[PDB]
């Protein structure tokens, strides 16, 4: 028999320090390739053996096809979202309450699935690169998390949106939980993006990036260690979320998102039920 | 092109499948591992993320659709088969003998040593020598296969490796220092001692030539358990008898010697890969 490994590129939808992902083709069917540069080398081996411990199959997981080692190109191939990430669909959309609502809710769906121990079964897993970027937007209005390269199963990841134990180095480094509270500092961050670019009262905010009004753009670890740890800033609530039901329950949860101690923050368990009570 | 076809089956076991296959025209071998062995293709994999006596990498691929995953490691194919297969119905002169043994000497001197600089390698200690793990090339030399329970150094934890008839003593005896990178080089040594042995066996010398037998055939049972090797080596202190006919021959004196400085108890009195390429270098 014969074994197609012909997958054609076809058009580049990402560069950056970690490498390159294309749209491709393999036997009709869209799929999506990240090539690794050698400098996220190690992304590959992480993220391949997890795939080689427990295969993931989640409707809010980017779904795993291949890895592969050529003679060294170094390959992920997954399914295609053609609608692209939550970061750049935020940009050029504004949402409602079901939408918004639809969007968040898969995500704690996504990040429970991921954090929760399945016994017969997975290991719990902790995402810590979690981000806009990181999410992609699929066709049913749910969102599925992406980019396992960091992922841990039971510093490193976006500065922007580093927790504060991470920036001030006080995470204990041999707590797997302390990795899971890592994860719902930066879930409370992009639930505050999107929360921005949902309507109410006939009222939107601007697509920004958590913190876009107290540091520069690739800012550095002291810049964000300053804000963060230091002033303990957190990003603005604006005022007429106060007017909104759905706005107002999302605010709270953001806020028991981002404590300063990692041990008072939500689970996503705890915020996946939170999230369904809400309309 | 990257369409692989699979023509025949050259392998099946507790390891997987193995494949004779086409890639461009051009032959190909690929290990399907099997689930028992996931841990040795990732490990395999790191290794060869990293010369003509170490089985030539091309591909590895994990693929997976629902619950199902397939690992697949493709290499170059080798049509005259494992040392194993080729000394079951061939025999040996002193050139072809040398040559074999060199080559496999030349491998594992390679794989023990620490090259620096962009373009280089760290030191690898195999683990599971055996002539089943050596694969002959038509210019009649060796190389090395199956990296699955290599180790790197500049860890590999679990418990008590590789295929038992080819068992270091302190692997038998679970008293190697687990933690000691220079452990796992002298296991292979102990190991290519024992492959020394079998290619000797079919050189012929005044006319006389032994058959084909796996080291410890005479003194263990069919299929030897843990406990049968670990009874014969460390509890009896046996090593392959020597034929005393190899004496009248110089080669086959100084081959017996060479595999005499492998099979100490003492695993640092153990000669080193290099020691054993130089040696086979001097011998002619
Ligand atoms: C190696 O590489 C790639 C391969 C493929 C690919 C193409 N056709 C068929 C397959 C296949 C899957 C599974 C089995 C099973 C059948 C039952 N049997 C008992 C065990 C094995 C056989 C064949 C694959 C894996 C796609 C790829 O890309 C999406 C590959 O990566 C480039
Ligand atoms: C984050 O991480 C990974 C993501 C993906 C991935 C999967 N589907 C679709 C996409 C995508 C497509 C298109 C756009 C844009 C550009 C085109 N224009 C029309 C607007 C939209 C953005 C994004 C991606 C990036 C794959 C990965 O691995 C193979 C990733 O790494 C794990
Ligand atoms: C990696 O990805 C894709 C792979 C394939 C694909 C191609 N040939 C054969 C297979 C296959 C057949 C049968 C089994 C099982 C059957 C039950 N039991 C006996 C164990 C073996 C597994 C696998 C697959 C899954 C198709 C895809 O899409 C159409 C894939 O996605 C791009
Ligand atoms: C040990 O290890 C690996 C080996 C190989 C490999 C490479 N060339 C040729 C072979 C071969 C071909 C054919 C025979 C035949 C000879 C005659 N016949 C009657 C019985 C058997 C045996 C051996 C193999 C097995 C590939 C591997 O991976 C892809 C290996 O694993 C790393």
């Amino acid at each position: 028999r014969t074994v197609a490994r012909d997958i054609t590129l076809l058009e580049c939808v990402g560069k950056g320090r970690y490498g390159e992902v294309w749209r491709g083709s393999w036997q009709g069917e869209n799929v999506a390739v990240k090539i690794f540069s050698s400098r996220d080398e190690k992304s590959w081996f992480r993220e391949t053996e997890l795939y080689n411990t427990v295969m993931l199959r989640h409707e809010n997981i980017l779904g795993f096809i291949a890895s592969d080692m050529t003679s060294t190109q170094l390959w992920l191939i997954t399914h295609y979202h053609e609608m692209g990430s939550l970061y750049d669909y935020l940009q050029l959309t504004t949402l409602d309450t079901v939408s918004c609502l639809r969007i968040v809710l898969s995500i704690a769906s996504g990040l429970a699935h991921l954090h929760i121990e399945i016994f017969g079964g997975k290991p719990a897993i902790a995402h810590r690169d979690l981000k806009s970027k990181n999410i992609l937007v699929k066709k049913n209005g749910q969102c599925c998390i992406a980019d396992l390269g960091l992922a841990v199963m039971h510093r490193v990841g976006t500065k922007r949106y580093m927790a504060p134990e991470v920036l001030d180095e006080t995470i204990q480094v041999d707590c797997f939980d302390s990795y899971k509270r890592v994860d719902i500092w930066a879930f409370g961050l992009v639930l505050w993006e999107v929360a921005r670019r949902m309507v109410s009262n006939g009222i939107v905010e601007d697509y920004k990036p958590p913190f876009y009004d107290v540091v520069p753009n690739d800012p550095s670890f002291e810049d964000m260690r300053k804000v963060v740890c230091v002033d303990q800033q957190r990003p603005n609530i604006p005022n007429r979320w106060f007017s909104d039901p759905t706005l107002t329950s999302l605010a709270k949860l953001m806020k028991e998102c981002w404590y300063q101690n990692p041990s008072a923050r939500l689970t996503a368990l705890r915020i996946k039920k939170t999230l369904t009570k809400i309309d």
